[PDB]
């Protein structure tokens, strides 16, 4: 998720890994984590000047060449580097399953694609126009157009609707995406602006922040304000982000958010923000009931039935009833689970930081100081 950085982390079923862009080294990228490829699949000496990571794989920039070079187990993203030939690369942003990449100026041909991507239904060339940035969500990717800064998506729009509903028109000075959604500074301003049908934008931005950068998990988004470099997370199941200790730059996986610190000398912090939650689709409406909810149902609470109903229509015909979703049945990896499910809230998950002694090589979200 999101766009290429000094730091990039893995996520997903094969667990949660931190890289980082070593400094003191010559660029050399140390990563840990519970995802053990993400790790040790590292280039031990390859100097990089990016990276960015997606559902068990991590992809860096070589400085030398300037062409992706990836590490991992994720079967649509190929190890090493992938079929590029002569093409060089300004940057990288990398999806669950897929990794983008924009071409350099050198490597760019007028009125030909500026992104190639590599992964399961992105593999191919697209915009055909400059671009700045790319930033990359669960199943597509954006950017902003160098000529009048404003964004563009392409791929899987499904369940975001990111691609139709992009505000064509507005000016951003960098955009960030999340699982289902993209949010961006503007240039005018430096307000935040979001878009896309996600609960992530259920009560929306956070009034009177000006940020500098931004980062998004699969249902939250994570900020660093203009003066103190402090973060502030909003979204969907987001708990009550580290108050005291300022970041240079920002990075989420898709349940969690890590940060670089300002002082070199104080080491990454990561947190947990969020976890995931059965929700009702087209295919698993839900039953809509006047009692309360059975044993292994819950009570979705009204606050995001409202959201996921359509402009001017009711979820469930009588308004007052109970919409009751089954509960989730386990946790992702890594996470274990901390509450049971309720008769009003589906079961809550933590990252399991319990087994993490000496060699025990536990998820990169229970880094603290
Ligand atoms: C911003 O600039 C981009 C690129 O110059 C524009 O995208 C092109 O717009 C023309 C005109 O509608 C289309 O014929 C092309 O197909 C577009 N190219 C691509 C790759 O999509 C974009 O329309 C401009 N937007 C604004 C608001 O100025
Ligand atoms: C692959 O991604 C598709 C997205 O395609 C885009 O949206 C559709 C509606 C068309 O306008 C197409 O030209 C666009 O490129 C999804 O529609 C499709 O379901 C995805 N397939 C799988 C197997 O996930
Ligand atoms: C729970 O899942 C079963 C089987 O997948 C389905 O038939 C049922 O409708 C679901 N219950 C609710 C309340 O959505």
């Amino acid at each position: 998720l999101g766009s290429m950085n000094s730091v990039a982390v893995s996520y997903g079923g094969n667990g949660q890994t931190l890289c980082s862009l070593r400094a003191d080294k010559a660029n050399v990228v140390s990563c840990f984590g519970s995802d053990v490829a993400s790790v040790y699949g590292a280039p031990p000496r390859l100097p990089l000047v990016g990276l960015t990571g997606g559902d068990g794989f991590v992809c860096g920039l070589s400085m030398g060449s300037r062409q992706p070079y990836c590490w991992g187990n994720n079967i649509y993203v190929e190890a090493g580097v992938p079929a590029v030939g002569d093409r060089h690369y300004a940057a990288l942003s990398a999806g669950d399953n897929h990794l983008c990449a924009l071409r350099q100026s050198a490597s760019y041909v007028a009125g030909g694609p500026a992104v190639d991507c590599w992964g399961y239904n992105m593999t191919g060339s697209f915009i055909n126009a400059p671009l700045l940035s790319i930033t990359s969500g669960s199943f597509f990717s954006c950017g902003l157009f160098a000529a009048n800064f404003t964004p563009v998506c392409w791929g899987d729009e499904t369940g975001s609707g990111v691609i139709s509903t992009a505000p064509k028109g507005l000016e951003f000075n960098s955009i960030t995406a999340g699982g289902y959604h993209v949010c961006g500074i503007l240039q005018n301003g430096q307000r935040t602006f979001c878009w896309g049908r996600s609960l992530a934008l259920q009560d929306g931005v956070p009034k009177g922040a000006i940020f500098t950068s931004l980062v998004a998990g699969k249902f939250s988004t994570c900020g660093l304000h203009k003066d103190t470099h402090l973060p502030l997370c909003w979204g969907f199941t987001l708990p009550n982000m580290p108050t005291n200790v300022p970041f240079s730059a920002l990075v989420a996986g898709d349940y969690f958010v890590c940060g670089l610190p300002l002082t070199p000398s104080l080491p990454q912090q990561c947190w947990g923000s969020g976890y995931p939650v059965t929700l009702p689709t087209g295919i698993a409406p839900g039953m809509c009931s006047s009692l309360p909810c059975m044993s292994g149902t819950y009570s979705l609470s009204a606050e995001v039935v409202k959201a996921l109903a359509a402009s001017g229509a009711t979820l469930c015909p009588n308004p007052t009833d109970n919409l009751c979703i089954n509960c989730s049945k386990g946790c992702p990896s890594g996470m274990i689970e901390s509450v049971e499910c309720t008769s009003t809230a589906d079961r809550q998950c933590s990252y399991d930081c319990s087994h993490c002694n000496h060699n025990a090589t536990c998820s990169a979200a229970c880094y603290n100081p």
